[PDB]
């Protein structure tokens, strides 16, 4: 565990992370896809043996001795949106219960479903409340990366309103 457990943002290419594991935003099938899942099969191509898992689930695969957490969100283009925000706190849920089994003591995340599977709306806030829903029972540093100006002021408001 670390010694005082912070959640941090930073706005930045996941792939560059400097924690001890990654959570990688997956696809189902375990292809090397596009974004942020496309950044961590260049980086940790060897993690995408047997990563293919379904909607709503975690599936870890190690890249030498370095943890991928291949986290599958719905895509709101095909799930309800009363479905979708199910499957998307389970995912969540499951990569907590991966993070606490691996006694890893920090870990990168991204905000899932934000990107092309966000049905072409705006689901910062959804997607980072299910994260902290998840990960609050947990004692890993968080760092949360993101790519736009204005999400790293959203998330970092966030972040420091709960402190
Ligand atoms: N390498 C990355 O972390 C990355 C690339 N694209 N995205 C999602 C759109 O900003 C994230
Ligand atoms: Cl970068
Ligand atoms: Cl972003």
């Amino acid at each position: 565990g670390a010694m005082a457990p912070s959640y941090r943002v930073k706005r930045m290419d996941i792939a560059k992370n400097d924690e001890e594991c990654v959570v990688n935003a997956a696809n189902p099938r375990g292809l090397p896809g596009d974004g942020v899942c496309k950044a961590v099969y260049k980086k940790w191509p060897e993690s995408f043996k047997n990563s293919a898992t379904p909607v709503g689930t975690a599936k870890t695969v190690m890249c030498g001795t370095y943890p991928v957490i291949h986290a599958v969100g719905p895509n709101f283009s095909n799930y309800t949106e009363s479905e979708g925000d199910r499957e998307l706190a389970a995912a969540y849920r499951e990569v907590a219960k991966e993070v606490t089994r691996l006694g890893v003591n920090s870990v990168a995340i991204p905000l899932l479903s934000t990107g092309v599977y966000s049905g072409g709306k705006d689901r910062l806030t959804q997607s980072l409340n299910h994260l902290f829903t998840a990960m609050d029972s947990t004692d890993a540093d968080v760092v949360i990366y993101c790519r736009d100006k204005e999400w790293e002021k959203k998330i970092s408001e966030a972040i420091q309103m709960r402190t």
